[PDB]
DNA sequence: AAGATCTGAATTTACGGGCGCAACTATGCCGGACGTAC
């Protein structure tokens, strides 16, 4: 039944239990940005640190 | 004619390159020589 409505869906779904694993690349330990910052010392361009 | 030379044309080593980026980790350069204290 759909959740907003509660109208029947038309075709029937497939629907069972089934074992599933979080892998360990969160969100959270991928993003970042930068504006301005830690230039290197040589090239004087951003680096990573 | 013969040759030696000799000068342009077939075969062997030898550098030198070898995906975009992300992310994370973990590891790294002494031995004699001279003094001082006990």
């Amino acid at each position: 039944y759909n959740g907003f409505t509660g109208r029947k869906i038309t075709s029937q779904i497939f629907i069972g239990p089934t074992y599933y694993q979080r892998l360990k690349h969160m969100v959270d330990d991928k993003i970042h940005s930068r504006a301005r910052g830690p230039i290197q010392i040589l090239n004087r361009q951003p680096m990573e640190g």
